[PDB]
């Protein structure tokens, strides 16, 4: 009734918590959350964002080149990746980082077949640096990664209960017809065209992933 | 000085607070342009302290912590690269950590070609090995590209003991032994001059390169 | 008066002639037609398609896993990259293939900075394998690649003279949405519209066209801002 | 009499069905037949051909450069690898593709010691891209790969009952490597066959499109043409 | 008018002379004459043998598993390759080594498009580890490597100048070698060259300046053509 | 009361017999001797040297290229021992510090232990994959890596004396004081600072490894 494997997307504020940089109090809670869901037998893969450092869109409006900016952003996601990797291991969770941009000793490259084979071994795969291409967003990276590793659903982890009065379950068509926010613009088209459910839920409420991954009606569940 | 390697701490990008201060980076890029226009070969080594120590205080593995700094120096390096091109300067970034899609790898021979070509080389990722500091990277890179001096660019500008009064200017390596331990011994053992100075005062970088009596000159 | 560097998108049509495999007569007049743009002094980069082999989306309708199908498709575009490379070298054109999927022994990996140098050196960069990610098309490749090497326009090389109303000489990105015209892919178009990349749809099998569009002549359909 | 581990050579035939491209009614039949051997405890390695896309030799006589054309042909074999991986996964079989042209993101490279380990683990190892070398053929990749992973026999999978005499004639049951040379028989390319003969590698030519043969062949039954020295 | 691009095959005995190991007196003489070739405007790529250490077949006959023995042999070739690279750089010659068995730190892998690009840039490519495949010999690697970089001929550098009868042959056909069965080339490697029209020139390189003489087009050694 | 796991260091002489190349009579006697330890339930890791190829002490070549030639030689000796060890019925796993994949798995000290705990013999070749390192330093390093109980400096002539004309136990402080040049400078300082016992013993005398592992009073045990 619930989800077997899932792809968790964590914006940059899930590691900064509204400020800039790393905020170990938030990162530690996130790992606690993911730590329990992994012990429950679920297969969790994580797409880290870079909002707490740079967003190439905000840097080109600043005058900077979009491409330099976009790459600065991705490297930021590789730092958050390592940070999440570190706390997860202090929780007793085996993690594996794979970066879109081939880095050397830092992390392993994007081997999508192996990434799925880590999940079947009960490991946490952390996809860093997004897709490694300027002019794309983390959200779109969560979709492509969720589609390719065969996750049962994408978990848009926000710091807010859901989609707004709140909603308990909508369609992909209704999100566009209603102009509803949350879930990226490009990412949502890629999910809808492929029948990838999106579950927007509050991650900072202690114990939501355990429940959301459990299948309980929480947050907003975009389907079909 | 023929070719110079400029060492910049991470705070030379974040100006006090965390993150980037585009006002600080713009001043640095503006002053580096004047040195390049003066006919000097400049290589820059970037620090990554402006993205956080707090990494050792919270208990991170030493390896992962150092790679977060090396990643940081790449972001500051790409940032400087952007403001240098608005200043009309041609630059090339070489990273010690092979990234390919983001910048070329570190090759000291190639790096020399660039400088001879009038373009600026920006050294990132420090040294692609944990357990090293940025001063050791700046010093170790300067020896490798044959630089004539290492420009330790501080927020001060050159003392006695202050940790109260009184500066200094020009001392011996043997009489010193600030400069970071492994970074200083690596210079002394190879006779590398080190010039500590304040770059955030408009026009000093142009002064130091010509050889004016500014800052502190550390010679053999 | 025209375009400095350009990004040409060649569907699998240009390689199989509408059928499976290679039509070595078609790729040739493509090569010959691309060399005239290069000798004219313009920098050109090409995004190779894989229609003449497999489309990852048409293989799942048939029963196969979508992901493997997509990789078969991206592998196909590499084979076309090599085909186009050969017919271009006999045109006296120095080419450089860059595959999204890292291969090393077959071609370079995608090094976009280095790719821009190749153009500046007068070479033809061939971006094979799409973007090396399943669930993305080559139309989206062409767009993303055009923006990253800073191309001036995406050349959608169709076998027809352009985009009609059932010949449009110039339309806007928003005008195509409100008219729901033929376009050149949904995602690829939104990526070009949102970033202000012009899209010129034109027939390159008609001798001289690519040279005329690159020189700035009013040919085909220009989609701007 | 039963073969412990086998190296099966699948030419482009078994993927295009004689025409260009992918004939899924053919691959599905092939996958169904391999799976029957796997479920019998046999260790199977597969060398995937590329006839259904390009042959470097046939493209050079067409004008293209032989080297550049060979990579086109090797890449094709990787496409067939991913195909056979799919239909073999629908039968329940666990597969592992190893390509001589290192393509990290699409499949692990050629690591023969590991590959033998998969076999030991009951997985099917699919070898794509032949040997990753212009001026070589998939037959030679069967020979070399059979020799290296320690396979007991090279199963040349055809669509004909076996190796005939005179090339239509009668069907031969068992011959020696030197006899194949003395009689003018085309068993599997000269470069590949020489590599087998020089190293005492048995060759068994048989029709696997006939439902059940590969199970009889591995079982040690007198099917097809067995070439031994 | 001679040969523009050449592929020079060096057996393990062009490194160890008498028996096993390295003899810097021989390897220097090889690097000396390779350098005259590069200085003369010719494009050279070298395929290194490893007989001076381990001979794949000769180890399995000893009791060892053949596959291991071929890698042991291939590894030796990488050793020789690193040794020649060094002497060729005391001579002022720029070299790049590519190993068929990927090793990263030791030398870039086999990238055949760079291997040609290096040649076009006037540097010498050293192919080591053979073809990284057991059950193959370096003589075969010389042929395959010569075909993929488009070399004009293979130069089999022997310690005795030419192909005899039991009488030095100055010109024979690929077909004539078999109809005669004439000692040197190697069965597999000879077929691969023959079938593709790859001329093989057996010659002695331990002689004043032969490789230079051969590359210039002079009639030295045994030339085997289509 | 013996040793659980042990790191046997083999000089190049243990494959060449004293001259260049491989002498299969000696390589067999070593493999036959290692078998006696494995059958005794002991966990053995071996570090191989490459002095029997670039024979002598002539390191014209740059030191960098020179070191890699040596390290390559070690891999070749590694494969040799692996082969004769399997003729003994001893399952082995070779790990090289220079990543080769096609030739042998890389060096993962965690992975290596598991090979030891599964009753397999791990052979560490290629020294430490870096120049400016010797085989002795590698042995000491690897013995610390995998938590060995002692390093077994296998000599061809047992005997640590006081004066060139026997000892039986000594101290790390005394070796430095008595002029004895056991093992190697860096390697010895790496062992003394980490309390790694060193046992210099004659490997070629049938039965010495088995009784030295068991804990008999044979050889010169350099204890902490
Ligand atoms: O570089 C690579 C390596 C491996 N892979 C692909 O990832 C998949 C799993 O790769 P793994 O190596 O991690 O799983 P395994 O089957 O080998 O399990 P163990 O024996 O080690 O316990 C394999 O199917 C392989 O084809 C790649 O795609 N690229
Ligand atoms: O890893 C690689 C790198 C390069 N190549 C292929 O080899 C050729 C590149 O060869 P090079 O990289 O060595 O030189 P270059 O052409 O790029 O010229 P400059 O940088 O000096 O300006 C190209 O044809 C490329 O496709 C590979 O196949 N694999
Ligand atoms: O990259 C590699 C990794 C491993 N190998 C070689 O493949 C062989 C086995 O390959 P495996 O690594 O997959 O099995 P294993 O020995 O580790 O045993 P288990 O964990 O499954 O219990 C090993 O002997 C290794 O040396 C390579 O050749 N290349
Ligand atoms: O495929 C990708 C993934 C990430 N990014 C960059 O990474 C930054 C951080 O990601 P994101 O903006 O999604 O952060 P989030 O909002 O999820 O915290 C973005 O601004 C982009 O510039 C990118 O360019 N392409
Ligand atoms: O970035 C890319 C580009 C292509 N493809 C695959 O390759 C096929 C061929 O691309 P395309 O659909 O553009 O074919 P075209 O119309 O260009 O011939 C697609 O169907 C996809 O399955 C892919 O997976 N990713
Ligand atoms: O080691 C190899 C294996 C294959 N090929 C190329 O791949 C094509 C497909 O292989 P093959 O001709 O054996 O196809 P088959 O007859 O097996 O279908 C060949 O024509 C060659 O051009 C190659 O170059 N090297
Ligand atoms: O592609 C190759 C080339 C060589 N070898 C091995 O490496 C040894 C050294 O090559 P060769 O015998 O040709 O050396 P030469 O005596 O010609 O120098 C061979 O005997 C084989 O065991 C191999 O396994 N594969």
């Amino acid at each position: 009734s619930g989800y077997s494997r899932v792809l968790l997307k964590l914006g940059g504020e899930m590691f900064g918590g509204g400020q800039v940089g790393l905020d170990p109090d938030v990162v530690a809670q996130v790992a606690r959350q993911i730590a329990d869901v992994v012990r429950g037998g679920v297969q969790i893969a994580v797409v880290i964002g870079g909002g707490n450092f740079f967003r190439g869109a905000q840097l080109q409006q600043l005058g900077m080149e979009r491409t330099r900016s976009d790459y600065m952003g991705m490297l930021g996601t590789v730092m958050n990746s390592l940070a999440l990797q570190d706390f997860l291991e202090k929780e007793g969770i085996v993690t594996r980082v794979q970066t879109a941009i081939t880095m050397g000793q830092v992390a392993e490259p994007y081997l999508p077949l192996r990434a799925v084979r880590h999940l079947e071994k009960g490991r946490v795969v952390i996809f860093g640096a997004g897709m490694g291409l300027p002019y794309f967003s983390t959200d779109t990276t969560a979709a492509q990664r969720a589609l390719e590793i065969g996750a049962d659903v994408v978990l848009m982890a926000k710091a807010v209960d859901g989609v707004f009065e709140l909603l308990t379950a909508v369609s992909h068509r209704e999100v566009l017809d209603r102009g509803l926010r949350v879930a990226d613009a490009t990412a949502f088209s890629l999910c809808m065209d492929n029948g990838m459910p999106i579950l927007v839920f509050n991650l900072l409420t202690d114990g939501n992933i355990a429940r959301a991954v459990r299948g309980e009606k929480i947050g907003t569940l975009v389907t079909t």
